[PDB]
């Protein structure tokens, strides 16, 4: 589909890098029992000291170099402590009279490191990688880590290491270089090799979502985003269908169409499908909110105390769903059929836009009274959920930066999950544990349903008084699923890394673990 | 006129119900002197007890049924009081071994009920009608009401009873059931019968206005609204004319055209006319504000300035069209009435007008736009010039103009401004007989200097004076040269916020105003 | 109690008209007698939403039976909360009122549904002069929900008239027809105790600020302890200074009424197997202090609802007298006023556990008083510490006005609170203490910040602050800021009394007996 | 701009002198505020840390 333009300098596609410098890093896992070699690059020891806070660093691994081992003797290393995040660099000559660089990163005093602590360790590692022209990094695991934490280590290292420069012209980092080799020394190395390429797949699925979220609104629009989804499906041999306005009118998607009425780019409904070769025992629909730009629409004279929308990353749900499509299409799980859905549109201000007070008819026949054009996410999700249920699936899971109220409930670290089915909710919480993307279960409080009782339409779009917006929005969405287990993940608080000024790609690993472990 | 759309699902007409269940209710008025018959349905006594606040219930009327007669004995009724709005239901078998339902609604302790009090009585009555599958309701008046208050009772009963379900798809009330018969027992009943069908006419004019106000902005637009006005004129054999953009440009309606510049629907000026057959003794122009949707326009960077939170911006046009129904149905003598509305949309687009624009009205005066969200007075300016060019005796406009009305008179009383005391007093008399409350407010000429533009002839708005209802009145007055004119600001009273529905305010007020010569004629 | 005609005590009504209602539970299988008063059937229709009303019970009156026939009753529907009642003559030519309350189409009513049913009943009770009410249960409710029905009926029926003189009736009998009626009789008097504990808390919360102050509130707590033979101690400023309660003392520095620390104790006669400290926030008036150039907003004024819930729990516990428990009822009561002596933003104060706190907002006074109260609670050597407080307005955006939030450092204790929420039918939802936000409380000059300058998850940050004042004891924190006040009815809910009492009774409810 | 690090001063220690060689220091750049420090033994077998800003 051709992307409309106002000026000839308007771009018509989203630049996407599929082969990243992370993909060019050769990773080798060696067993720690055989001793550690040094030679070129940087060798970093991950050391802890359980119990003793700020205890001394002691190198436990055998090093296959006499000169290096003499520097790492306990007498020399006891001057340093293992405080979480601390790092040091050492310069020395090896047995072949060549200069090598060695160091360590402190891993604290807890024997089993948490995801947040490991994350801080990775950030200290990335700091050592930056502003240094290394060709190889070697990481020696002198701490206890299981298979999942090792995968999380690689995913986080890969993601934080990668720098998005698609939109730098004259300000590209002239000194940035990427290592070409990553060595890992760990006990039972054969048991961790299986996680390396899985981490690489999980990394790019997250970084792919990040590339879409960080794409500016003059590059990303309903036409260009659906084009990228088609490209992705063709690369991975997925079935794809993009529904245009004419078909959406036939399906009577009045809520989704109303939101996009005032845009210069027409609505595009993304429908990707992965189908296993053998018997299908599980059918899953993943629905992502996909507002490429949310102006708020005709909400220019809001009564004071009206719901405010300050979160501008309004297709993070679509990005996470498409990033999950990358992982699923690459890993090719068995016995499952997955539908990747997003009602993509723009929410613009023009003479053609929908208005507050409009009464629109959704694709399930329910009429909706519009109370706020800036509550556009739940309107597009309503028709997407009806479409999902008509596919006849076992589970419907939607993910969306829906309500800013999440910043006041769970904050910037935990996403919230709502749903109509306890078994499905528990599966999301289980996938949250193994994906290491935190999720907390929040209730759909039915006492608030009465605030959506419209005087003229079947239902109100918004509540005029109840401030629990995340719960009210869930109650609205629930009206568009009759009889299918459904869960709703509100990622409005966790989608964007405000400290680093970049997306998190939140939801890719969560949704992939949900698809794979089911 | 064809209604433009963005998508195929965009509606192209306003759904309007003309034949309502209220129209199927057969009404019979009987004299209370002969006693009340009880035979079926629900029979409700309107009882008061003057002076004795919350006094006991005592039925004064004779009942032609032994079983009902002494269920209603004082000994049985003394556990109940007459607090305004309270109600009770009784079940019994009558002398014909049939089950009947009897009850009362308390009417308080003051003999003369106010318009607000009567509304509370009607609402309690409607509560008994709802959630009950009755075929007939009988109301026994053991209170004193004049003919106007009796008519107001019926209008309010009909209006509150009616439920607007035009936009319910999957949530239509399945238990809805309307009575088919209404009996009324009142003293001197023969003098009240003529009020029955007048109340039914006044009811639908009000409900018609309500249907237009409650119509969503994606159904109601300048094209679809003028289409409905044409339909209404054809049903009632009224003359009609709809002015399009080309004719409006020839008339130089620059203020009205500027507001609609950024709209997707073109401006449509509605002009309906009722003319009596006999002598025409009074010519009247009724002007209604008709903004089908008011986005505020390019008011995106207002100074930390007047705020507009009232979103029912064509209630004035709706009241004028509802008045056209009543007048076209009742067909009064000796009058010629013009029903006018400059209908448009106030949208944000590349084509919209801007603050700081200087536009030329149809009387040649240049206006400096200070706030695109003050669009109502701009459209009314050209409509008033159009009205005066018709050569009428009275010009009356009605509009949800200024939110300041909420701070002056509140949600119950509309405000009337004008340049002619005789006309203002006639509006006040119409308020009394229609029972739609209106209060006279002054046009303070000392504030006129705040509209002195440095570059144009006049400012659209004041930059500092907070008495916006008066300033807006001063602005409108600049577009009536030498004709008696009154301005009814209904911004505070148009919408029933507790019930979340329109009031249809102004329909009965304006119709009584039209009938003000017949009401003050020797033949009355 | 100093005066600035200023009242010196909180008026409390102990003997309410509800206590005069005689309650009888009859088994529905024997049929319902109708002879006097108002008889209401609680009916549902699990089939058709808003379906017709159908009365199943047999009535021993021909005229009332003719009214309750299916042909006559289909004119009414079962929409939740809808009701109709009619007055008629029975077989003995006596005036009776018969009707129904719609219970919807879902078989299992929630606490919110039961509230709507009760409100319809109370509306008829307030608008009918009756000597007796009879309620016929043609719906299914368990024993806890039946008790909740009675408690809510009693509480909503009661009208607080302490403060009208010129703007100044109640049934004497309540009949209940229900299946397996013998299993519900024990709930009647428990409901009456739970009702007054809730109404007692309501009387304290609704007490005006010129009646309720730290002196008059602690005086009321002493009266309550004396009435119920509870041990009591009221700590004054001098003792609080000896305990170095610098955070609690700072909040009350600018007040005209001095700080008063309430400490009530219930101790079982037999073996004491569980020790519990219940801590309630008790700010009798919160002006916000020197927060004149404010950013977190604090807009709601029901700042001793936690103390009221704790004292209302003390009534229930002192009345029911459970075994094997020792309960401490604690509240650091104070005012937060503006004067030349008030504490200021930027103050660094030392709490009773030695930790220095940098004050960032004098309007965040609740957590400061709770900090010293929690240190006091832990020094008692208890098994569980549970605090309850209208702490953060952010609760209105997370769980709303119906569900309270519980935070804690011990999953066993949190799960017991959730159990108590289920059996008390006062809804509570578990929320996490996210330790990633702890760094936002790292003060540059003091040991810890009072508030976060940027993190909007205020309910979690406040929990992280409170956690710094419980060293090694199972502790839970119930934020009732959203649920304390019934905004539609313009009155308190008394939220937490029944929840906390069920929590105290959690060893008995999970005992072999 | 952001060019490599080049040490101009002579240091009176042979072991550290080799660390500050151009080949070793060109892996670092002079962006304002950037820094690296390494730990090593000097000519007298004593631990020293040297670095740049
Ligand atoms: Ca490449
Ligand atoms: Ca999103
Ligand atoms: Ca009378
Ligand atoms: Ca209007
Ligand atoms: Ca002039
Ligand atoms: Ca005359
Ligand atoms: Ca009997
Ligand atoms: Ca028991
Ligand atoms: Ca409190
Ligand atoms: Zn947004
Ligand atoms: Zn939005
Ligand atoms: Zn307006
Ligand atoms: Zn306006
Ligand atoms: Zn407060
Ligand atoms: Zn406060």
């Amino acid at each position: 589909s051709e992307v409309p333009q106002v000026v000839s300098l308007d771009p018509t596609s989203i630049p996407i890098e599929y082969n990243t410098p992370i993909h060019d890093i050769k990773v080798q896992v060696y067993d720690i029992k055989g001793g550690c070699n040094v030679e070129e690059g940087l060798t970093i020891f991950l050391v802890n000291n359980p119990g003793k806070e700020n205890g001394p660093v002691k190198i436990s691994s055998k090093v296959n170099d006499k000169q290096v081992s003499e520097f790492l003797k306990d007498e020399n290393m006891e001057k340093f402590n293992v405080k979480l995040g601390t790092s040091k660099h050492f310069y020395m000559f090896n047995d072949n009279k060549n200069s090598v660089a060695v160091g360590y990163v402190g891993c604290g005093s807890v024997a089993d490191l948490s995801e947040a602590d490991m994350k801080r360790v990775v950030l200290s590692l990335v700091t050592m990688l930056h502003d240094n022209k290394l060709s190889k990094l070697t990481v020696v695991f002198e701490i206890n880590v299981d298979k999942n934490l090792f995968r999380f280590f690689l995913e986080t290292l890969f993601y934080e290491y990668m720098t998005d420069e698609r939109f730098k012209s004259t300000d590209k980092n002239v000194n940035m270089e990427y290592i070409k080799h990553l060595g890992v020394y760990i006990n039972n190395a054969d048991t961790y090799k299986e996680e390396v390429e899985k981490a690489r797949v999980y990394y790019f699925g997250t970084y792919y979502a990040s590339q879409l979220i960080a794409a500016p609104s003059n590059y990303c629009n309903p036409v260009s985003l659906s084009n990228a989804a088609v490209e992705l499906a063709q690369k991975l041999n997925l079935e794809y269908k993009i529904l245009g306005v004419k078909e959406l009118e036939e399906l009577k998607m009045g809520a989704y169409l109303s939101v996009g009425k005032g845009s210069m780019y027409p609505n595009k409904f993304i429908h990707l499908t992965y189908k296993s070769k053998g018997d299908v025992k599980k059918k899953i629909a993943l629905v992502g909110k996909g507002i490429t730009f949310d102006s708020g629409g005709y909400n220019l004279k809001a009564a004071p105390g009206s719901m405010i929308d300050l979160m501008k990353f309004d297709m993070s749900g679509c990005a996470a769903v498409l990033g999950c499509a990358y992982c699923v299409g690459t890993l090719k799980p068995e016995n499952v059929e997955i539908h990747f859905l997003s009602a993509v549109c723009e929410n613009m201000v023009s003479k053609n836009s929908y208005r507050p007070g409009d009464i629109i008819t959704a694709s399930n026949g329910k009429t909706i009274e519009v109370g706020n054009t800036d509550a556009e996410g739940r309107l597009t999700l309503a028709d997407a959920l009806v479409y999902a249920e008509k596919l006849g699936v076992d589970y419907i899971v939607d993910i969306a930066t829906l309500t800013g109220a999440m910043l006041y409930s769970l904050g910037t670290s935990y996403a919230g999950v709502f749903g109509n089915n306890e078994e499905l909710i528990n599966k999301i919480l289980q996938s949250s544990k193994t994906s290491n993307e935190p999720v907390w279960w929040l209730p759909i409080i039915n006492e608030y349903r009465a605030t959506l009782n419209s005087k003229y339409a079947d239902i109100n779009q918004i509540s005029s008084s109840v401030k629990a917006s995340s719960i009210v929005a869930s109650l609205f969405l629930k009206e568009f699923v009759q009889n299918t287990a459904w869960a709703h993940i509100d990622i409005a608080g966790v989608s964007w890394n405000f400290k680093a000024r970049k997306p998190k790609g939140f939801g890719v690993r969560l949704l992939t673990e949900f698809v794979l472990n089911d």
